[PDB]
């Protein structure tokens, strides 16, 4: 039966806005999961320019606990979107023993991002790095930004697809704007 | 909890190889292995048996899977599962070779073919119900489906040497690509 490790690894880039549609869409998924060291854990990690561990997989053991830091976690912005970086170091820090991964555990990775990465050209050696490692992938990709910019979205939707997992129809997320990333909540927790 | 040990047919009509240690990474990197909790034994046969490596050889999951990735095919022509199945009850699970006391033994069996020392068969599994063995049979119906060859007499087999009820302890496996398709299951039933 179930049990999970979830890193959930968000962009922290300026041109997100509002953040609390972040940290809303972070308590809604999450208040729906059942937090525990023999149940569901939760990890979760910022990136920007660097990464950032906002905290490990067996830091918190109840869902009430993770809620509550779910709600601190402050956007840290940043220039350049290194995606590839945040990724990759999910991979290698968030999941590891040492941070609270577990022996055996399905391993679930969130990727929430509103941009075309800087280091886009190390996005297929890290996603199958990801692979080999069974990491079971999500990608969200947020066009408000790029919208409200007026900048094409076409080639930036194609590169956050290619992050999720196959079938992509069920792993990858086009949410229009900021606003509407809580409307996915339902069906992102149905298929964790 | 657990000493599992591991009887692989190594008979040249399975293939390729990579199928089953594929299958043998995939099912070991769930476990949690060491002295004090889940340990691993592996025995490979054909004509004769070899020990890969005892059930106290290695203390780590890690170490499990670096060495279940060098596991080489012997080959074979004689198909000796009695042998195969005899030898892990009597050898792999002694003291000897790291079988601790009082903990389940638990013995997973992976072949391609109705076995040469059948005949066999009956006492060498009565003795390991006797011994409280657990069994779980696995038969990869590959070479006798590309062969155009029947399938029931050797399911039948394969089955009899499952624990009951069969429908927990026996797996059909179509061919050596699907093998790694039960490891979620196999893993959640042990
Ligand atoms: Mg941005
Ligand atoms: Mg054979």
């Amino acid at each position: 039966s179930t049990q999970l490790d979830i890193v959930i690894v968000l962009d922290g880039s300026n041109s997100i806005y509002p953040w609390d549609s972040v940290t809303a869409f972070l308590n809604d998924l999450l208040e729906r999961m059942d937090i525990g060291p023999k149940q569901t854990q939760v990890g979760i990690v910022q990136y920007g320019e660097n990464v950032t561990h906002e905290f490990n997989l067996n830091k918190y053991s109840s869902t009430e606990e993770v809620l509550v830091a779910a709600k601190k976690i402050v956007q840290r912005g940043g220039r350049q979107t290194m995606t590839a970086l945040g990724t990759d170091t999910a991979r290698k820090e968030a999941f590891t023993e040492a941070r609270g991964a577990r022996r055996g555990v399905k391993k679930v990775m969130v990727i929430v991002t509103d941009g075309e990465s800087h280091d886009n050209h190390r996005l297929k050696k890290v996603i199958q790095d990801c692979e080999d490692e069974n990491i079971q992938r999500f990608s969200i990709a947020i066009l408000g930004s790029y919208n409200r910019g007026n900048l094409s979205t076409e080639k930036f939707v194609e590169e956050i697809k290619s992050i999720a997992s196959e079938p992509t129809e069920k792993h990858f997320f086009n949410v229009s704007d900021e606003i509407a990333l809580v409307t996915i909540v339902k069906t992102l927790g149905e298929r964790i």
